[PDB]
C-alpha cells in the first residue's frame, strides 16, 4: 500500500501525470489535491514496485508537458497520513 | 469522441479566447475550466482524436494571442480513472 | 447562431477592474455580467451585448484600467459560441 | 454618492486604511474585498468631498503599516458597478 | 477592552506562534485569523489598549522568530464599522 | 492550564508536507491533527500530543521535508493556551 506522489506548477502537467501513472502500472489513482500557488498534486496507491514504475513514468510526462516540482514514494505509508490525502 | 485537449494560461482572458477557439475550428465539446491559483487558469475539451488536436493547436494561438499560455497537451485516450479528477 | 458580443478586461488589482468596468456601462449600452478572480491578484470584468456596444465599452475600459495602472488583457469576442456562454459569470 | 477604494497587499493595512477613512469623514464603509495575490481592498461611499477626505486619510493610513498599491476615487459611479462591490 | 492588535505573516507556523505569544504576553482576547492568499495570515486580538500594545509586540517578536513578519499594528479604538470587516 | 503540545511543520508544496506528516506520527505517539494551505503554495501540517512525543516528531518530520527539499518553518508549542487551540484544525 504505497503511496506516489507528483506536484506540478499547473493542472496540465498533473493530468499528465496521473494518466501516465495509471496507465504504466496496477496503481489506483487517489485524486487530486491544489494547495495553491499553482501546485497541483496527484497520487495513486499500489504495490512499492507498481508505484515506482508508475511515478517514473508520471513524472517523465509532467516534465514534457509542464513544471515537474517534485515526485516522491512513501513505500509503507502510516495510516494516520490517510486524513490528510485526497 | 473520448480525445482530452488542454490549454493552461496565467489570467482567464486568455482561457476563454481559448475556449472559444477551439470549439469554433473543430467539433469537440467543451467540458470546463479549472482554476488553480497563482492566476492559472485551464480550458478542457473533448472530441475525437483529429478534432481535439486541430482545435487545441486553434485554441493555443487563441491563448497566445491575447495572454499568456503556460501549457497545452492532448491525451488521446485518457484512463478512466482520470476522468474522476476532471471538472 | 451565437451569443451576444462579449467584452473582457484583466487586470491586476480590483481597484483597476472596478474602474474599467465603471467606465465600459458608462461608454456604450451594455450589461456588465460580473467579475471573476482567479488568484495572483488578476481579476477580469465582462460586459455582453451587441457587437460595437460592446467594442466601445471595452475600448474605454481598458484606457481606463491603464490609466489606473492595471492592465493585463483586453478583448472582444463578437460572436461566442453558446459552450462558451456557457462557462461565463 | 461617490465610490473610494484603497487597494493594500495584506490585510493590515486594508484594516487600517478603512479605520481611517470612516475615522476622517462623512463616509461609509462598504465593505472589503479578497481577490488573492494577498491583494484587499477595502471601500467606502459619501459625498464627493467626503470620499476624497476619507480616501487621503486612508491611504496615508496604510502606506505607514503596509503596502499601499492604489488609491482612487469614483465621483458618480454607474448604478450597474454596484452589483460588482462588496 | 476594545483596542484592537493585528499581526501579518507569510506562512501559518509565524501566525499561530504569533497567536499563541500574544494571548501569554497581556489580557487580550484572540478573535481569530483571515488569510487573504499569497501566503499571507493575520491574527487578531481586543483587549484593553496597555494589554493589546503589550501582546502585539511579544506577537510580533515571536512571529519574527520562526517565520516572516510582514506587518503589525494596533489600533486603540476602532471604528465601529471596523468591527463589520473583522474575522 | 494548558492545552496538549503542538508541533507544526510549514513547508512549499504539498509533497514535502505528507513526507512530514508520515514521518511524524511514525517517530512518535501524537496525533496528526490536519493540514492547512494559505496559498503561495505554503502547506502547514499539525500534531498534538505529550511534549517529548511533540519534539521527537518534529524533528522527525523537519528532516523528512528538508531531505525532498521543501521546508519553510518548524516549531513546537509545548504548551499552548486553549484560545489558540482555538483556532487550528
Amino acid at each position: 500500500n504505497a503511496l506516489g506522489m507528483i506536484e506540478t506548477k499547473g493542472l496540465v502537467g498533473a493530468i499528465e501525470a496521473a494518466d501516465a501513472m495509471v496507465k504504466a502500472a496496477n496503481v489506483q489513482l487517489v485524486g487530486k489535491e491544489q494547495v495553491g500557488g499553482g501546485l497541483v498534486t496527484v497520487m495513486v496507491r499500489g504495490d512499492v514496485g507498481a508505484v515506482k514504475a508508475a511515478t517514473d513514468a508520471g513524472a517523465a510526462a509532467a516534465e514534457r508537458v509542464g513544471e515537474l516540482i517534485s515526485v516522491h514514494v512513501i513505500p509503507r505509508p502510516h495510516f494516520e497520513v490517510d486524513a490528510i490525502l485526497p
